[PDB]
């Protein structure tokens, strides 16, 4: 399977939901995570991308935040957990594929105060944390210091992060498959970053195949995929 995660960065307009749906049908994955819809709780089912009829969505009362998971109509998804965020800033789906269990969590931290932030959400559902767990999305944080222009070391919150992480044996998937690379996400006039993650099990690392990021030409953020046996 294929998963797919993008900061989206708004789908209020009906041009945006078109190229996101071109744009995801192309790419298409088997899970997408979203973030940053922008939809109101009472607009969710503005979302609708044909081959992606199951789509999970967490969502505030403002046109702010927002997440989604969208799973393939060509995907056997079979739920067993959803917890929504009522800010609209995560989401988590349980469930299997074919048998195997998966865990997503889809996370977009706010831009002050993002470690803090994904440090707290792990405890608040540390009990459905596993060992088949993806965390994925816009954390607004790098995780090290070659997820910078600048190759600042991370800062104490973001090592308190590091090692909450680790207590649950979960690592950077991307970093690890390509431990030396300078690849960014999220870029200013000044500097680049790399703040979109993917996250996981350490006992999924055997199957994590591949993972790229993906410019494009949606959004001011750029896709990360991973292709998971
Ligand atoms: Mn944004």
């Amino acid at each position: 399977i294929t998963i797919l995660t993008l900061n989206i960065n708004g789908l209020n307009s009906a041009i945006k939901r078109h190229r996101l749906a071109s744009w995801i049908k192309s790419q298409d994955p088997s899970v997408c995570c979203i973030q940053e819809t922008h939809l109101t709780c009472r607009d969710t089912h503005r979302l609708k991308i044909k081959g992606w009829r199951k789509i999970y969505q967490a969502n505030g009362k403002q046109k702010k935040a927002g997440v989604a998971i969208l799973v393939s109509d060509k995907t056997d998804f079979k739920p067993t957990k959803i917890k929504r965020d009522k800010e609209g800033h995560y989401i988590m789906v349980k469930g299997s594929i074919q048998q195997e269990e998966l865990t997503i969590l889809n996370i977009y931290a706010p831009n002050t105060g993002a470690p803090r932030f994904i440090k707290q959400v792990l405890s608040d559902l540390q009990r459905d944390l596993d060992s088949h767990t993806l965390i994925m999305g816009d954390f607004n944080t790098p995780l090290s210091t070659l997820d910078r222009s600048t190759r600042q070391k991370v800062n104490k919150d973001t090592q308190e992060l590091n090692s909450a992480l680790h207590q649950a044996d979960l690592i950077d998937i991307y970093r690890t498959l390509h431990p030396k690379s300078t690849e960014y996400t999220f870029s200013t006039a000044n500097g680049e970053s790399k703040i979109d993650h993917i996250v996981g099990s350490k006992a999924l690392l055997s199957k994590c195949k591949r993972t790229e990021i993906i410019t494009n030409y949606l959004s001011d953020h750029s896709a990360i995929k991973l292709e998971l046996r």
